[PDB]
């Protein structure tokens, strides 16, 4: 029962790859000036100290984030992204990682909206402070996965769903498809982003399948892996599904997953591929 800290992972590769993406979909929502949702299922407590011993115990941004906040050739995609971890580390030291949560608090605009649940007891807390001071936010402690029949859809008509479960419990792998298919019946046009965990490829195989059989359509892959597949106990990879991604996303995916990939895996292990699920 809510066992899972993200602190021992925040930051690192795959954290790096689901906010890259989550930054891209906000800059593409912010085009057209009516306002939109964000909504996030699974918020965390909304920003992780680095120095914290259990940061430290797996060092994991040392392999993430820290391998590219400082780069001069940072691709343009990423200056969004990266200049909000800046704003939280203002000494040049590493720090602070925001989540999800605080990304999008600083890259929405004065008409926008967010809704946040962690149902954390450590968690829900720290996430209630980090908003408390901004009325564009509620954060309730309640199961995300409610949310997707809950607040879908928004007056707005318009958002960001981010869906990013820790799969602590492998019922997850089930209740993402699950509640994507009741979400996506209330608000067929919204834009869905699933982060999701290569630990057993198959288990992820069979998810897709269970996407692809609701019917859903324009769904496209982002994968990042640091290690081919492996069925030893780690997660050699992780990526993000997005269902009505906006239409520049693929190409700038295309434009900097190979730097990325350069950047988090000097090796050149694994690999970094964006393709579609279903199409059109
Ligand atoms: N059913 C549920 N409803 C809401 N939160 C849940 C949940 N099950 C697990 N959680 C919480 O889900 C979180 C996943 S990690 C979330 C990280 C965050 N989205 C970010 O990018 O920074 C954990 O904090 C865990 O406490
Ligand atoms: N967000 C994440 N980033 C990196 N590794 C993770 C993440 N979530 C789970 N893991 C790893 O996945 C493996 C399986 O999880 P568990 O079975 O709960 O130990 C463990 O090695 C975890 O540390
Ligand atoms: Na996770």
């Amino acid at each position: 029962m809510l066992s899972y800290r993200h602190s021992f992972h925040a930051g690192n590769h795959a954290d790096v790859l689901k906010h890259t993406v989550q930054s891209l979909i906000i800059e593409s929502l912010k085009e057209k000036d009516k306002p939109f949702l964000y909504l996030d299922t699974h918020a965390g407590a909304g920003r992780y100290q680095l120095g914290s011993e259990h940061a430290e115990r797996t060092g994991e941004y040392l392999e993430g984030i820290a391998r590219i906040w400082q780069q001069d050739d940072l691709p343009a995609e990423l200056e969004a992204y990266i200049n909000v971890v800046k704003h939280f580390n203002r000494s040049g030291q590493l720090r602070y990682y925001p989540g999800s949560p605080l990304i999008a608090r600083l890259l929405l605009r004065e008409q926008d909206s967010l809704q946040l649940t962690e149902l954390h007891p450590s968690d829900y807390p720290l996430l209630r402070s980090e908003f408390q001071k901004d009325s564009r936010a509620r954060v309730e402690k309640a199961d995300g996965f409610q949310q997707l029949k809950a607040k879908l859809p928004p007056v707005s008509r318009r958002g960001l769903i981010l869906i990013d479960p820790p799969y602590e419990m492998k019922t997850d792998y089930q209740a993402v498809v699950s509640g994507i298919a009741e979400g996506y019946k209330r608000f067929a046009t919204g834009i869905y982003a699933l982060w999701y965990p290569v630990v057993l490829r198959q288990q992820i195989k069979r998810m897709i399948h269970d996407l692809e059989a609701t019917g859903i359509r324009k769904i496209l892959q982002i994968e990042l892996a640091v290690l081919p597949d492996s069925d030893r106990r780690g997660m050699t990879a992780s990526g993000m599904i997005v269902i009505n991604p906006p239409w520049k996303l693929e190409q700038q995916m295309n434009n900097v997953l190979p730097w990325l990939h350069s950047k988090l895996v000097p090796a050149g292990t694994g690999h970094a591929t964006v393709s579609w699920i279903v199409p059109e």
